């Protein structure tokens, strides 16, 4: 998956300790760690149809500014990339590699490294705002794919509450490069 | 309420479109909308047991107590603690009950300026902590909206009620946060 | 100086706009604040005698109250802080860490802190009405050390206005835990 | 200067009798103290000068490791700070403030905080060997700055053994985060 760099970019300026003090303020505890893993059995087998609702309004930020149409293959590339990262949300472990690409995954919304990563020339920012906002329907629409295949309330809360404690996180760990200096 | 200051405070610098598109971007619709006054009702009433689970002098906050405290003694302000509670009751209120209109806008806009160093500790005249990153203000997102959850299900009802409540009340969450981080945000970033 | 704090407290509740407006008000600027520092120069080295004429009807609230009797170990310490004080209102940058000091001296004044920092039973708060008609004697003493190493009467009237200039902004600073909410 | 943090760190876990037998041992006495603030005096206004030697052989470790390419913006906040530490080598007082601000300078050196400050993802780790080595560099390089304004010999040896004292001080104190516990 080009592009796709889990496991492979640099140190994140956020330490172990703050990131820890991260996952305890969203309340991500090895139950969670738990549901996580079991969201990663329930929907790995449902990515093309999550895909299908999120990646393949905001179509702008895929888009060439000057003529606001959609570049088809930073479409593609970023849905690939997206569709592993529903599975490293479910299935990694949340330690320094993990956070590392979250703080990867932030930059590449931001100004810093938007575009890069594809070679498109596109929208150069996604506005914080617009990141903090998509934890809605970033966590609402994964629930029909964790109840799909049925199973206890119980366990798709548990799978549910957990995936909302990540994207929350992430998008905590994006707003760095996002934020004043010292304001974060 | 002292320092309540709802419908009283200055216009944010936030538009009346981007605050819309905010709305929409959460997908806070008319439907939420209805569902938000729907917890109002189920919540007015449970206001202080909610209270308890987050925030009070004697309540069960957790890693968080800080923000309330001296820094230098670290040692909390009950003073503090009651006068922001109260006003937290009201701003459950508020987020059930009021019309998410400029008026709305600007009080959100302005609870975020008092989590920020521009005007935290000023409302109350407390010499504490001077700023809440902006990456815990995020972060609470989770606690603050799943705290919510029992409490809109007690007075029973219909699941598909509950949930509609429930999201309603994440929409909101979400949203105030993105409005407040504005002054967290480097000039464009936002 | 055992309890002197300068730099060493907590925020006060007054926005750093909200301070550089008081300073507009009491009309601090860049020439006061270059006649302060001078005062600096000409008091550093008559500090002892300024502090004979003020600290070693006042002297009630240097007293327990419940037998009117001076605590001698109370004046000793004031003193020695309102020694550094002198200095502090002449040399320091009067910015968010001037302002924070100015801030707690109010409090010590107030019942809020007065007899904590030296740990004395004492008279429990200074009133504001004393506080504010403080501002004549304690302006109007240092002049003559101002114009005692000679120099030109429109450098001591630079000096003794800013000096002026200083203790009303002060004094304003303290009034604020002496005010009703939204009266200050 | 953005992250420069003199006087605004939290204690560093060495005590004031550990730091003074620090001091005695690198034989930082009355006299070097005197003499660093006269280095202070002769530094202040080569300091650029001083810079342009040093902080604009090791530029890696300003550097993104996966690309080795180095970060400007690294370099030049680094640099700023640099700038003030050597007068704050030169003309602070050697109390625990100080040392708890060589301390943190020797966490950014370190895998702890480095990058932290400047939000930079770059090399996590600056080896200690290097820091240690780098003490040569470090002294030597200062002493024709301290002999370019003239004056004695034995004045130029003083200024320039009391900088030599103080590197070594630091480095000595940086490197208990790096040391194994019970080694230091
Ligand atoms: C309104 C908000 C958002 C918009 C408009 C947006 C759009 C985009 C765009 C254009 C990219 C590719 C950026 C680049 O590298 O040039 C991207 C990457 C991505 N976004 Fe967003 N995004 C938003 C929020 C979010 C949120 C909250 C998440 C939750 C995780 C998310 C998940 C991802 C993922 C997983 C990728 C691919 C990351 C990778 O390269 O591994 N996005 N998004
Ligand atoms: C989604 C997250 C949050 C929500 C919905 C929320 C809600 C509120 C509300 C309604 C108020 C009173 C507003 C008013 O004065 O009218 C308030 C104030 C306050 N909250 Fe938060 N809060 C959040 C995050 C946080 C966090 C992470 C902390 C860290 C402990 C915190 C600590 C405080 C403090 C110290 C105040 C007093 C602020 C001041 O000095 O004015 N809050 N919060
Ligand atoms: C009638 C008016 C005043 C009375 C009775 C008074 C008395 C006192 C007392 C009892 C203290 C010790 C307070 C404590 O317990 O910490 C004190 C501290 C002090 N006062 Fe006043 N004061 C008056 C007005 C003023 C004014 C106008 C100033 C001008 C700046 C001033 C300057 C100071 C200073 C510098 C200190 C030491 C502050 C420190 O702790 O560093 N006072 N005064
Ligand atoms: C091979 C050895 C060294 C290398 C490669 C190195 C490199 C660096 C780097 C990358 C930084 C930025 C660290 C950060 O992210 O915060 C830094 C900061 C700094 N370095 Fe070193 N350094 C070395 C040894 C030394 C020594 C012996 C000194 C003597 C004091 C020194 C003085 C400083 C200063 C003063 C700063 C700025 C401290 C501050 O933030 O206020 N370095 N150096």
């Amino acid at each position: 998956i080009p592009g796709y760099d889990y496991g492979r970019v640099e140190k994140s300026p956020i330490t172990d300790l703050e990131f820890d003090l991260l996952k305890k303020t969203v309340m991500l505890g090895e139950k969670d760690v738990m549901y996580l893993k079991k969201a990663g059995d329930v929907l790995k087998d449902q990515v093309d149809e999550i895909l299908d609702l999120l990646v393949g309004h905001l179509i702008y930020y895929f888009s060439n500014p000057d003529t606001g149409e959609p570049i088809k293959e930073y479409l593609e590339r970023v849905r690939a990339r997206f569709g592993a990262w529903i599975l490293d949300t479910t299935s990694r472990d949340y330690n320094r590699e993990w956070l590392d690409y979250q703080y990867e995954v932030g930059l590449r919304h931001h100004r810093s490294k938007k575009g890069v990563t594809d070679g498109v020339r596109t929208v150069p920012h996604i506005p914080l705002r617009y990141l903090i906002a998509q934890i809605y329907p970033l966590t609402a629409t994964i629930k029909p794919f964790l109840a799909k295949k049925g199973g206890s309330p119980e366990d798709i809360e548990g799978m549910y509450n957990a995936w909302f404690k990540s994207v929350v996180l992430q998008v905590a760990i994006w707003s760095h490069p996002y934020t004043k200096e010292n304001d974060w």
